RNA sequence: AUGUACGUCGCACUCAAUAGUCAGUUUUCUGUUUUUUUUUUUUUUUUUUUUUU
């Protein structure tokens, strides 16, 4: 799945209930290269499913959310400047239309 | 002046009684009194689900 994103613009991934690709495949851009000139983001259909799992990319990268890895959902702004990984619901990123059209703040969207 | 005239009669009530004509299969329901009032205004009733500068 790392071959595939630099040869595809769009990957699409099939996992199971035990499969665990909401928890590597952040840990995935960082390792091609993405992260430092846009944020990586990636989508939850519930904050409490996008909030437990920001904790766990930090807790799995021995780091704390809010700084490199953090979530930002409905008026809680955990983001720092030295962010890569923003978590958000789909709400958050449909929010951030009209603010952003081009989606500049990014460069992965998951 | 003289002489001159008299006798019998009838009526009523009535009036009865008569020609011929034989027969009609068996069985059945229908039937009685009594408490009487016929009618009493009604109620609020349940839940997949999930995300937003």
């Amino acid at each position: 799945i790392l071959e595939a994103i630099r040869d595809h613009q769009v990957v699409i991934v099939a996992g199971e209930t035990g499969s665990g690709k909401t928890t590597q495949l952040p840990k995935i851009c960082m390792e091609l290269g993405r992260g430092i000139k846009g944020l990586i983001g990636h989508t939850q259909p519930r904050r409490l499913a996008a909030r437990t799992v920001a904790n766990r990319i930090a807790e799995e990268l021995k780091t704390e959310p809010g700084g490199c890895i953090g979530y930002k959902v409905r008026f809680s702004d955990h983001v720092s400047d030295n962010t890569m990984v923003k978590l958000m619901t789909d709400g958050i990123l449909l929010a951030e239309i009209q603010q952003d059209r081009l989606l500049m703040q990014y460069d992965t969207i998951i």
